[PDB]
This record gives structure tokens, C-alpha cells and sequence, in this order.
């Protein structure tokens, strides 16, 4: 609709950054997208989409919710914080896939994350189910030990803003999962603790959003990617899917966040005005 574009340019023009933008409202046909023409890197949004691959290998069989995963401290990658190596002691502990979940989706936990990996495939079966879901205009090579070894790879776990709408598309309707999937995912992405001044920065207290953040490192004064993808809601129970990415900043971590709380903030109240038009 050609009265929100107007507010998201304010919010961008001049920022020395690239920002996407996804918005899909509950009544409209397509989403609304900023820059849909670039490759945004994605850094630890995608752990939403390896938590659906994961819980879909679980309503397939494939896996099991608390099948045990053994875990090696020497084994494992050691740059990232990791809430899981903090929480566990001794050189050697088991973790049920659950658990290894729920570290990698509120937490953004990058040895629960590249353990999920080895779980399912490595990935190119990631890239693979997100052709399975319809998407088109996404990549995922690489995994987070990959990513920390080169910083440059990120560029090539990228996403488009119609293929982040498309995932939070299919999350949200609860199409793609059992019922009990559905409703752990959810609830890891409503849980998270993770980037509160994004999405929800200028949303009323106590909105509900489920999201996942994803961030880069800052080198020489630009951060490659600092996003937040998920889905709010709105006052009727109804959804409302926002992702901002941005990309390549030469800007504080003030303003770019910001930027995402103010997309946020003006997809969310133009939807509480919206029962007008």
C-alpha cells in the first residue's frame, strides 16, 4: 500500500546501510518489500529455518524430539558465546535433540546449531528443504563453524525479503509441522530473550513476537548484517510478518537497530489502521 512505503523511506533514506524490508499484513495479498533485488546475509535467522527442517525430520520419524546427542567440548567450535558450554560441565555431556533445539532458536547458539546440522544432512540439506518449502530466493552453504573461520561466507547463507516473507508465511499458519512442532517452535520464538530492541523496541508492552534475531561482527566501522525476522501480533490474535535486514552498515548499533524497531513500529500501527481501508 503506497502510504506505509512513504513512512519506511524516511526511516532509510540517508542511513548508510542497506535495508530490506518484508512485510505481510493479514488481509493483504503480497508482502510489502524494500531492496527485494539484493542477497541479504542472513547470520542467525536461519536458525529459524534448520528448526523447522529439524522438527520436520521429527514429524517424519527421521529424528526424535529427545534422542540423546553426545557432545565432545574438545570437538566442538569455541569463538560464539554458547549458552549450552556454560550450562554443562565436565569434557562430556549428553543433550537431547529438544534441547539442542530450543539452545539454537531463543539462544542463537552456534554448537547447538552446527550439531543440528551434522543431525540433518549438513548445509546443502538445509537449501534443499527451503526449495521444499517454495522458496526460491534463498542460499544456505554453510554452517557456523565455516562462518567464523571466514567472515565472508555469511554473504553466502543469504536470503531475499519475498523469501523471508515466504518462510514466516509457512511458520505462522502452522501448514508445515504436527501441531506439537509447531507449538515448541513458537514457543522458542516467542520465549527468546534476543534483540528486545528490535522488532519490539516502539511496540506496546506485552505484544507478543515471535522472532530470531540474527548478528554480524563490526569490522573497520560496518556491520554486515544486523536483522530481525518474526511474526506479531496484532490485538485480534492475527498475524502480522516483519523482517528487516541491514545490510553492510556504516551506522551505530543505536541507529541500526532502530531502523528495525521503526519499520516495526509503522507496519504495526498502520495494520491498527487499517480496518478503514
Amino acid at each position: 500500500s503506497p502510504l506505509l512505503k512513504e513512512q519506511i523511506e524516511t526511516i532509510v533514506t540517508g542511513k548508510k546501510a542497506t535495508v530490506g524490508v518484508a512485510v505481510w499484513g493479514p488481509d493483504d495479498l503480497e508482502p510489502l518489500l524494500l531492496n527485494p533485488f539484493e542477497k541479504f546475509p542472513m547470520q542467525s535467522v536461519f536458525k529459524l529455518h534448520l528448526a523447522m527442517l529439524v522438527l520436520h525430520q521429527v514429524d517424519q520419524g527421521k529424528l526424535d524430539l529427545n534422542q540423546s546427542v553426545t557432545v565432545n567440548r574438545a570437538a566442538v567450535l569455541q569463538n560464539t558465546w554458547s549458552p549450552m558450554m556454560k550450562d554443562h560441565q565436565g569434557d562430556e555431556f549428553t543433550v537431547a535433540v529438544q534441547q539442542l533445539l530450543q539452545y539454537s532458536v531463543s539462544h542463537s547458539d552456534n554448537v547447538a546449531c552446527d550439531l543440528l546440522f551434522e543431525l540433518v544432512g549438513g548445509p546443502q540439506a538445509l537449501h534443499a528443504y527451503i526449495q521444499s518449502l517454495g522458496v526460491k530466493e534463498a542460499a544456505v552453504v554453510a554452517n557456523e563453524a565455516q562462518m567464523h573461520a571466514d567472515d565472508q561466507v555469511q554473504y553466502q547463507n543469504w536470503t531475499s525479503m519475498k523469501a523471508a516473507a515466504q518462510v514466516l508465511q509457512k511458520f505462522e499458519q502452522k501448514k508445515q509441522l504436527s501441531e506439537t512442532s509447531q507449538a515448541l517452535l513458537w514457543k522458542w520464538m516467542v520465549e527468546t530473550t534476543t534483540g528486545p530492541q528490535r522488532l519490539k523496541g516502539l511496540l506496546p508492552a506485552g505484544t507478543i513476537v515471535a522472532h530470531k534475531t540474527g548478528t554480524s561482527g563490526v569490522r573497520a566501522g560496518k556491520t554486515a548484517a544486523t536483522n530481525d525476522a518474526g511474526v506479531i501480533m496484532l490485538p485480534d490474535g492475527r498475524p502480522l510478518l516483519v523482517a528487516v535486514f541491514v545490510k553492510d552498515s556504516a551506522e551505530s548499533e543505536r541507529t541500526n537497530e532502530a531502523i528495525i524497531a521503526q519499520v516495526a513500529q509503522a507496519a504495526y500501527q498502520f495494520e491498527l489502521k487499517k480496518l478503514s481501508a
